[PDB]
């Protein structure tokens, strides 16, 4: 019923060691919480700092300032739009490029 959210990586999914990456989670209007799921160590980041790009969309961002090899692995977005949590987004595979 709730649309599956989308995940994007900026500047991309292949990232030099020490560089930043920003994950953008997008979903329907009215999302209360976006959660970035970091599969490799089973951790996550939550944010209520949600805003809209348009009337039918909302989004949130998660930045890793300095990527390390430990940041490689699958990432997904999931959102809370009461009453329920959404399905998980398709995964994005973060890969580290030593150079």
């Amino acid at each position: 019923d709730l649309p599956r959210p989308s995940i994007s990586a900026e500047p991309g999914t292949v990232i030099p060691l020490g560089s930043h990456v920003t994950f953008v989670c997008r979903g329907p209007v009215g999302v209360q919480t976006f959660r970035l799921e970091r599969e490799s160590r089973s951790t996550y980041n939550d944010t209520e700092d949600v805003s809209q790009a348009s009337p039918s969309e909302s989004e949130a961002r998660f930045r890793i300032d300095s990527v390390s090899e430990g940041n490689a692995g699958p990432y997904r977005c999931i959102y809370y739009k009461p009453p329920k949590w959404s399905e998980q987004s398709d995964y994005l595979e973060l890969l580290v490029k030593e150079a």
